[PDB]
């Protein structure tokens, strides 16, 4: 059965706790859609309760030690999150950890450290000479102590930081200490892009590449992880990260699937982080996601043929994980480039049903975001449960495809002789709506399909040659399979 990731939060997801719950509670649900793994936020302690994750203070802490003010997450306790997973594990769904190790965020302390500012737009610059600073860069872990591990965080352990408490300014501060330098290979945008935010981890340090290997694999252990998401991955030493998830691998036996956010519209560099990694971690489709974004946004004016330019769906398949819009995507966030509502369904279709890369969907999209804009995303369950149906059940066999005019194209799926009644047609188009003749198989002779998103009523009746005049609405999506 065709793989389907589920990306099982939003940005504005709530800080009441109860995250874990509601997985646990939706895990049936998920697996009757046929979504086969879900990608959990990250699960430790962040600087605050509050936080998204994405600043994290103790990757040991799941949600059961008293740091921050709280036991729990954002999202829930540990318990919570085991519970959640043994419930998915047992309706044999995955369960992939996001792994936030760029930085560290929340220092118990300040240090005093030696440091020299550079430039933001090159780092590789230093752009001052060097004084003393105050770093917030003393983790200590007050609430959890030496359990499961008793390293300490020091200055030492990270290139730099961008704030100084002593003159209360925020600079890009790299630290001096016993040859110390930006870590490499990382993206080469602003020069280093080693440096993103907060306190920012030295993986040259062979404690802490130690350590960090260390975690890894406690973590996979301790929530029984079927896979990662790497964040942040074009700011943390490629061969680092490879080596990570090699140790992660090596120790458990296990698969375990590991996806990178290489946050770079660039399918070149992407294929760059893929050879540093020897192909042993898929990629976010990022391009993907930027046509798709962009087809959507003009009005029409787009050549649906372009699609697939650029992607590393078209070119790295099968290192390659596809989605529409994610919770740094969405409306009002740091990345915003969302997809318009009514192309939504169309791009779904276009990840879903076609044959190569391994498709997420987005939980902002299945339950709509809860920001405070005036245009956030509704919830679009109703819309994509059908090509989600689409996928369990009818995406299969030979893939035809048909991207041969500025606004209406399509695919086919011939089916498998394994999968009764499977094979599909697919229609999409980003202005006015019209037939396209496709090929669906011989074997589907005769045959009377109907379009399972229910946009169209009309049926199309395969001629004897396997071949079927298929229709589609204007700015829609239409998907025929077996009536
Ligand atoms: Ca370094
Ligand atoms: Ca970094
Ligand atoms: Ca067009
Ligand atoms: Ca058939
Ligand atoms: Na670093």
């Amino acid at each position: 059965v065709n793989g389907t990731l589920m990306q099982y939060f939003e940005w504005y997801t709530p800080n009441d706790g109860q995250h874990w719950k509601r997985l646990q509670n939706d895990a049936e649900h998920l697996s009757d859609i046929g979504i086969t793994a879900v990608w959990i936020p990250p699960a430790y302690k962040g600087l605050s309760q509050s936080d998204n994750g994405y600043g994290p203070y103790d990757l040991y802490d799941l949600g059961e030690f008293q740091q921050k003010g709280t036991v729990r997450t954002k999202y829930g306790t540990k318990s919570e999150l085991q519970d959640a997973i043994g419930s998915l594990h047992s309706r044999n769904v995955q369960v992939y950890g996001d792994v936030v190790l760029n930085h560290k965020a929340g220092a118990d302390a300040t240090e005093d450290v030696t440091a020299v500012e550079v430039n933001p737009a090159n780092r590789n610059q230093e752009t001052s000479e060097e004084y003393q600073i105050k770093a917030w860069t003393d983790f200590r872990f007050p609430g959890r102590g030496n359990t499961y591990s008793d390293f300490k965080w020091h200055w030492y352990h990270f290139d730099g930081a961008d704030w100084d408490e002593s003159r209360k300014i925020s600079r890009i501060f790299k630290f001096r200490g016993e040859g110390k330098a930006w870590d490499w290979e990382v993206s080469s945008e602003n020069g280093n892009y080693d440096y993103l935010m907060y306190a920012d981890v030295d993986y040259d340090h062979p404690d802490v590449v130690a350590e960090t290997k260390k975690w890894g694999i406690w973590y996979a252990n301790e929530l029984s992880l079927d896979g990662f998401r790497i964040d942040a991955a074009k700011h943390i030493k490629f061969s680092f990260l490879r080596d990570w998830v090699q140790a992660v691998r090596q120790a458990t036996g296990k698969e375990m699937f590991t996806v990178a956010e290489y946050w770079q519209n660039n399918a070149g560099k992407l294929e760059n982080y893929l050879n540093k990694t020897s192909f042993n971690q898929s990629v976010f489709d990022v391009p993907l996601h930027f046509n798709l974004q962009a087809a959507s946004s003009q009005g029409g004016g787009y050549d649906m043929r372009k699609l697939l330019n650029g992607t590393v769906v078209s070119k790295h398949p099968l290192k390659s994980v596809t989605f529409v819009d994610n919770h740094d995507t969405q409306p009002g966030q740091s990345l915003e480039s969302t997809v318009q509502t009514w192309f939504k369904p169309l791009a779904y279709a276009f990840i879903l049903t076609r044959e190569s890369g391994y498709p997420q969907v987005f939980y902002g999209d299945m339950y709509g975001t809860k920001g405070d804009s005036q245009r956030e995303i509704p919830a679009l369950k109703h819309k994509i449960e059908p090509i989600l149906k689409a996928r369990k059940q009818y995406a299969y066999g030979a893939q035809h495809d048909y991207f041969d005019h500025h606004d209406i194209v399509g695919w086919t799926r011939e089916g498998d002789s394994s999968v009764a009644n499977s094979g599909l047609a697919a229609l999409i188009t980003d202005g006015p709506g019209g037939a396209k003749r496709m090929y669906v198989g011989r074997q589907n002779a005769g045959e009377t399909w109907h379009d399972i998103t229910g946009n169209r009523s009309e049926p199309v009746v395969i001629n004897s040659e396997g071949w079927g005049e298929f229709h589609v609405n204007g700015g829609s999506v239409s998907i025929y399979v077996q009536r």
